[PDB]
């Protein structure tokens, strides 16, 4: 035998990845996807290179989510949620068109 604890951590993933998606200059849209691990992976979002500072992201039951307002036609780029952990890291992509 060999002891053991149950309840261990795991390592960071993206179960639902995101999706392209489109909207109206001056409306709202809020990027939301799936990501798993434990502890909680850092969820940092950043238009095609730095970070963005006035992303109010919000992280539910394994649920990262991006609220963007004022969608402008400057936004219009691919958004990229990177995900790690004390276990793993990951990090994926994403496609967001401002009409």
């Amino acid at each position: 035998g060999s002891s053991g604890s149950s309840g261990m951590e795991v390592a960071p993933s993206f179960s639902s990845v995101l999706k392209d998606c489109a909207v109206i200059e001056g409306q709202d849209f809020v990027l939301q996807c799936s990501v798993r691990g434990t502890p909680v992976p850092r969820i940092t979002w950043l238009l095609n290179g730095q970070p963005i500072q006035y992303a109010r992201s919000t992280c539910e039951a394994g649920v990262a989510e991006l609220h963007i307002q004022d969608a402008l036609p400057e936004d219009h780029g691919t958004y990229t949620c990177l995900a790690e952990n004390a276990l793993g890291q990951v990090s994926c992509s994403a496609w967001v068109t401002v009409h």
